[PDB]
């Protein structure tokens, strides 16, 4: 039995909360309610390990990039998320990617690249795009949605397999 400290981080609306809630609670949120600060539980064997997931919710609302410190600081691992829908928020993944590696001192930290919402019918993110990127940072990609459960299992449970490696 062990615990993962797991953080959700990426721009206002990619699906933070949504993924979270899917994983949790099996649902889809259509709902837009903003996230200040929200933390979620979950047990789950991933290759025979009993897996605590801790799992914190956090703001991509800039009212509260302040809280990024701690939460980076104890956080083991990072899903860095972005909606293929939304080329800005591919681009904020550096931005977020940095202030992790400053933050924690490392440049070898835990992390995995998300690109939510692809149950969309159209995109603006290429899939090769993102795949040359977490090739570019020697990291996971894996496409999800939050809607339909598309590669959320995959996305979480490859982000536990990097810290257990780390
Ligand atoms: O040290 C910290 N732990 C926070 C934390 C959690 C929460 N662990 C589970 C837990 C246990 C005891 C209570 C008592 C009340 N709650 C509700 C709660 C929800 C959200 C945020 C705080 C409390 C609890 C929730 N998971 C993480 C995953 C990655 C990184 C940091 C965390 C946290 C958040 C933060 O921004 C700064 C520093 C820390
Ligand atoms: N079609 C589709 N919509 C999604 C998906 N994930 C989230 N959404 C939608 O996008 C909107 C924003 O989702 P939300 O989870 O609140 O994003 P968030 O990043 O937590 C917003 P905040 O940073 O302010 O907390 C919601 O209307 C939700 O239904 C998805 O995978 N597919
Ligand atoms: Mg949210």
């Amino acid at each position: 039995m062990t615990e993962y400290k797991l953080v959700v981080v990426g721009a206002d609306g990619v699906g933070k909360s949504a993924l979270t809630i899917q994983l949790i609670q099996n649902h889809f949120v259509d709902e837009y309610d903003p996230t200040i600060e929200d933390s979620y539980r979950k047990q789950v064997v991933i290759d025979g390990e009993t897996c605590l997931l801790d799992i914190l919710d956090t703001a991509g609302q800039e009212e509260y990039s302040a809280m990024r410190d701690q939460y980076m600081r104890t956080g083991e691992g990072f899903l860095c998320v972005f909606a293929i829908n939304n080329t800005k928020s591919f681009e904020d993944i550096h931005h977020y990617r940095e202030q992790i590696k400053r933050v924690k001192d490392s440049e070898d930290v835990p992390m995995v690249l998300v690109g939510n919402k692809c149950d969309l019918p159209s995109r603006t993110v290429d899939t090769k795009q993102a795949q040359d990127l977490a090739r570019s940072y020697g990291i996971p990609f894996i496409e999800t949605s939050a809607k339909t459960r598309q590669g959320v299992d995959d996305a979480f449970y490859t982000l536990v397999r990097e810290i257990r490696k780390h």
